[PDB]
């Protein structure tokens, strides 16, 4: 009966039925996005209304629509035609991808380019990439994909080893036209294979790894009820899944004595962008909005026991819609388990003679997704001590190019003649805050150095300061690692026993933000990525830092547009958007398949509790 | 056998015998420091000379000595009388700590101060703390400790809950004289207890935690030979232990095919300082050099299986000297084990149809020490992919004071009337580098943003730059998180298959460095802590960033003196000294016993290998 339960297969097929009966799902229609809407503020006063939001594409050229349906009542709430030149194109369809390679295969310009390089067209894979918005006026209002070529020598070959540089094509996937083929000149196609399962490349496998057995003889310490409601070590939350964002956490709360205390209303990765920093016209347009354009949830992997998730694992198998409105289950797409996490607290006291040690553990909720060459793990952690953490694990195969003769300031060499263009992977965590309820505020906290002199005669003093962010115009903040800058979300109307507002402190990794020139298209379309921390006033329709329709949007959508409202955020229902990313200069060690690298952030209680919340943990 | 083996009980007894025979260890002498020295540069074979260095204190007040002994040859190599007012006092003797409370208990000034506060002297514990160097001219050349009082209500009471503010005493621990008692006025002694094992405070203990069993049915994947030589998953190293530094790693190397490739010759935490930022004269002198003044290894805990170290644990029990030269074992003082570390690499390729997942592991070498109220865990990690990481874990009970009525800019409130002065915990890792051998250099690498314009018309390009640090004068560097600054140690004479010098990249956390005014005693004494990275030319007598004798020693020694030599570090035998630390504004959640917080750094291979070094890891 929880309004935060996962979508059922039946709900999705019910959406399909409502749509088709309304005449909105004819044979030329495709569902580009489908997801359940969260309950509105103040909805608990009963009366479930499960609503779904749908983006409908038309492959015949007709206008797309955004449609909201009520599966509870079997109705279309709203159906609005979209002007895509104005508000953006719909997300890339899984089925539109193959289209690029197929169209190019019969194009004379493309065939000429391949023939000059002596490449068999049957062996040429084309990565179907998002187009962005550049100088091509003819592209406005059209659904475009750009294509880069990779040679696959045989069915099981890794095509990423064999990029075809100096060549790029643009295609209109609706009219099925190749609009441009650009050939800037031949580059050798790197010849070494990157087949990481080939014994010739791996060498003899290690026989030195002895098993590590992780078991829970009495089962896990968390409970799962209503399908996706988790309770674990004082924590309470609901695990949602959306085809765009992936795993979403709802209603994160902590049972402190007799009270269930809210902390975060909704936590998600609301966007992730991969901008490339190679100025070659072959790739200078390349920016993947893995979340906004591709939809990371739809490509979530089925996770294997003992392989992807080790120990005592509880799985969720979320359901999503295919292009036609049929429900598809992602079997074992979400892993949930608790992990030992070393020492929690320890002291050996001379005076009392008491030696005390307690161990820590964390609850893990994760999924793994594949976006073309990339594979990402998204992990949320809840710790015994009240810490909340997110970690992204980036792996897969790096996106390759030729390595230019004479070297490059923008590309690293992975193998002979094989390049890897510099790029970033930049995430936005959207945290709809609810510290002890919805009346919250954010302060920026900096360390403050003090000058030796009166009141500080030994020059040892240091302090800190907090600045309240009172309005959205003041709430776009940057990191300052040197001054230990953090941000505290507090509830000015809820105080701890020492009469201080309860709070949680956000600790960022202070990695570089978006490096592109501020006047670039990517800086405008991924404005969120240019600053570390944004705070907005909550609004139903402000879901993504990049807006609803990211694909081929001209820029300025999302956060810059929200912030421009300059709303009061001082003791109000607010949302924190934290930008954090990896800046990737690929190394030889990343080839032919990359070891995981990580980035993330955490929040720790800051006078939220009246004392340590883990004094009741028993000895191991 | 190996010159890097742990000191044995017999060796320590033999050093005692050699010193005795030489007339250097009569009944008035005490061993303040004793440790084995590393072999000299210049190989050997098995022509070993095990040498020990000793600092010898004299309880009658005669000059102490620094002595090097050859235990192999039964000889004194060198013995020098120290002028401590110049070069520094010896580390504090465990036996001197108790002297303070004992002497104060009969001092009329101390008794009067306690009587003014209605405190029973029998219940007043005194934290006997290092003195540093301030304006008290009479202390020059004397061994002083400063005492701060805490009330202990009964034998098992946590005295830290009951600080006695406004009171401090200074004590000469050799002449056994109370030199000063300062009373700045009475403060209420906080009354709430901080007894974290009292069920009244813990409430009923949780019954919700189900067991997590971690076992290795076939034993661990690492081997231990020669007592302390570890081989694990291509890694080779020797685990040393020194009473001052604690665990020291020697000869870290990686077997890459048929070649054992050195990476780091010696890794240690060569100093750690805990400066306090409260300008009250009661504490404004407070700075712990846990390593240099206290010797962290000597207070290493015995680690309990199932509590401190979970899984299949192999222990080392290092031997140290007592104050008289007798050997003492720290049973189970070092834990060694491997643990699962999630996903190593993963890719699901659409074009090839191959789905690939491998798991990661790390080797862990750790110890835990107790310094009064604080307990610190020191953890070294080696990863399958070649990453090396250090992590410090800070816990224990925070150091307390009164909380001033009307608040404080330098102290936080933990409980009614109970304060916790702001402070930092700053570590120095000394990494004697040997990237593919001793011919090394360091480059500072920064991200480079590029301007939109010719050659970058879309404004997407970004790059990086590297600056070789050629001489020590140029090798004192600061963090720049905003520009993604890292430091690469490379070997300009050893190139990978792509003709690039092999390297490792140091990734810092970019936490704040020492906050004290540069004119302070602590800024001079902990000069190393004011900058993030220092590079020196290797020298036998350059061991600690603070010099050999830190206790009551002014500036004049350590890193700032070493760097002045302005030696060539461009393709030479070099040492990297990385400063990293926590800035602690204590929170209510830290009381009455603090949950672990962490800080550290890592190094990742950077074109060290010719491709990923983990292609030979088998499927799980
Ligand atoms: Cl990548
Ligand atoms: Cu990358
Ligand atoms: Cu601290
Ligand atoms: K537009
Ligand atoms: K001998
Ligand atoms: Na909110
Ligand atoms: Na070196």
């Amino acid at each position: 009966a929880s309004p935060f339960r996962l979508a059922s297969a039946g709900e999705i097929s019910e959406v399909q039925g409502i749509l088709r009966t309304a005449g909105l799902l004819g044979p030329e229609k495709r569902i580009a996005y489908l997801g359940v809407l969260d309950p509105a503020r103040g909805a608990g006063s009963e009366a479930e209304d499960r609503r779904f939001r749908v983006f409908i594409h038309d492959v015949s050229g007709a206008r797309p629509q955004e449609v909201t349906v009520s599966v509870t009542n079997g109705t279309v709430i709203s159906a609005v035609e979209l002007d895509t030149a104005a508000t953006g194109e719909l997300p890339v369809l899984e089925e539109e991808f193959e289209v690029v390679e197929q169209l190019l295969a019969t194009d004379e310009r493309w065939l000429k380019a391949l023939a000059a390089r002596n490449l068999d067209v049957s062996k040429v894979r084309v990565a179907p990439l998002s187009a962005g918005v550049f100088e091509y006026a003819e592209e406005r209002g059209r659904r475009i994909l750009r294509g880069l070529a990779f040679v696959q020598d045989f069915p099981e070959d890794s095509a990423w080893a064999h990029p075809v540089d100096g060549l790029v094509a643009y295609v209109d996937v609706v009219s099925k036209e190749v609009t441009r083929v650009i050939d800037t000149g031949v580059f050798p196609v790197p010849a070494e294979h990157g087949n990481y399962t080939d014994p010739e490349l791996t060498g003899p496998l290690r026989t030195t790894q002895k098993p590590i057995s992780i078991t829970q003889p009495e089962g896990p310490s968390f409970t799962v009820t209503g399908g996706n409601h988790i309770e674990w070590e004082k924590w309470s939350l609901d695990v949602g899944f959306d085809v765009r964002e992936g795993v979403v956490l709802h209603n994160i709360a902590f049972r402190d004595g007799d009270r269930l205390r809210p902390i975060i209303n909704r936590a998600s990765i609301a966007e992730m962008v991969v901008p490339y920093g190679d100025p070659s016209p072959i790739r200078s347009w390349q920016n993947y909005f893995d979340t906004g354009e591709y939809l990371v949830g739809q490509y979530a992997n089925s996770l294997e026991l003992g392989c992807d998730c080790l120990g005592d694992i509880t799985y969720l198998s979320p359901v999503i819609s295919d292009a036609f409105g049929n429900p598809r289950e992602i079997r074992n797409g979400i892993c949930m388990h608790e992990e030992d996490w070393g020492i929690l607290a320890k002291h050996s006291d001379l005076w009392s003679g008491i030696n005390y040690t307690r161990r820590n553990r964390r609850m893990v909720i994760s999924f793994f997704t594949t976006i073309g060459n990339y594979d990402y793990g998204f992990y949320w952690y809840l710790y015994l001590d009240g810490t909340i953490e997110f970690e992204a694990k980036a792996t897969g195969v790096v996106f390759t190019s030729a390595f230019p003769e004479g070297g490059s300031d923008n590309i690293s060499q992975l193998a002979p003649g094989l390049g890897a263009p510099f790029h970033q992977h930049i995430f936005s965590a959207r945290l709809d805050m609810a510290i002890d309820g919805f009346t919250n505020r954010v302060e920026e906290e900096d360390v403050v150095r003090q000058t030796m002199g009166p009141g500080n005669e030994r020059g040892n003093a240091f302090s800190r300061k907090r600045t309240v962010l009172t309005r959205e115009s003041e709430a776009v903040r940057e990191a300052d690692a040197r001054t230990g800058r953090t941000w505290i979300i507090s509830n000015p109307e809820s105080k701890n026993r020492l009469n201080e507002p309860v709070g949680y402190k956000l600790h960022a990794h202070n990695q570089p933000t978006l490096l592109a020139d501020p006047g670039s298209s990517i800086a405008r379309r991924a404005a969120f990525a240019t600053k570390d921390l944004w705070v907005t006033r909550y609004a139903d329709d402000e879901r993504y830092p990049t807006g609803d329709f990211v694909n081929q949007h001209s820029g300025g959508a999302g956060l810059p547009s929200y912030i421009a409202q300059d709303r009061d955020i001082d003791g109000q229902d607010i949302v924190v958007w934290h930008t954090f990313g990896l800046t990737h200069f690929p190394r030889v060690e990343d080839w032919p398949i990359m070891p995981v690298d990580t980035v993330g952030f955490k929040l720790r209680p800051e006078g939220f509790f009246d004392r340590s919340p883990v004094l009741d943990v028993p000895a191991n």
